[PDB]
């Protein structure tokens, strides 16, 4: 198909986010590349407004599921690539248990040969010295499964899933995710059977970088369908 063929090689990625969490306004710019053949992502993010006012891990899911590796026998279930190049809207509510919430609206699409993720993020209801605004989350990331379903009247997909962020005392901060994607363009898009994405994510720092930043290496395989 048109859209899948755009991903057979290494694709440059740009991420741009504007955020407001409890009145803390901030922006992040990221760059890197994806190789969907291997389900592989590398991205470096820099907070361009100074210190990021929330923990970096909390923004990982918001900062391009078109880079998931869909096995050949599952190609007919890959909504994300099918929407390309015109792209998709991706909306979420991320509910931090016993704390505030993020609501995100993003558009993921090509600009030339570069895959771009532009995001608006709004966070409200955060506790001033909860785990988020108090910066009590460890700089690491657990592996998760993302459960996707068709959303046919949207001509798209949905997902609800749980992210657990380790807290510095050894506990975990749950971040419930509810997600809806909608194609932007007029080409045919794939409405998948139920399946999941299996994700691992590793966070690191660039030893040479003194701006507030995050390096992310992530591998994603679609799974849960046999034929
Ligand atoms: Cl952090």
């Amino acid at each position: 198909s048109k859209g899948e063929e755009l991903f057979t090689g290494v694709v440059p990625i740009l991420v741009e986010l504007d955020g407001d969490v409890n009145g803390h306004k901030f922006s992040v710019s990221g760059e890197g590349e994806g190789d969907a053949t291997y389900g592989k992502l590398t991205l470096k993010f820099i907070c361009t407004t100074g210190k990021l006012p929330v923990p970096w891990p909390t923004l990982v899911t918001t900062f391009v599921q078109c880079f998931s590796r869909y096995p050949d026998h599952m190609k007919r279930h890959d909504f994300f690539k099918s929407a390309m190049p015109e792209g998709y809207v991706q909306e979420r509510t991320i509910s931090f248990k016993d704390d505030g919430n993020y609501k995100t609206r993003a558009e993921v699409k090509f600009e030339g040969d570069t895959l771009v993720n532009r995001i608006e993020l709004k966070g409200i209801d955060f506790k001033e010295d909860g785990n988020i605004l108090g910066h009590k989350l460890e700089y690491n990331y657990n592996s998760h499964n993302v459960y996707i379903t068709a959303d046919k009247q949207k001509n798209g997909i949905k997902a609800n899933f749980k992210i657990r962020h380790n807290i510095e005392d050894g506990s975990v901060q749950l971040a419930d995710h509810y997600q809806q994607n909608t194609p932007i363009g007029d080409g045919p898009v794939l409405l998948p059977d139920n399946h999941y994405l299996s994700i691992q994510s590793a966070l690191s720092k660039d030893p040479n970088e003194k701006r507030d930043h995050m390096v992310l290496l992530e591998f994603v395989t679609a799974a849960g369908i046999t034929h």
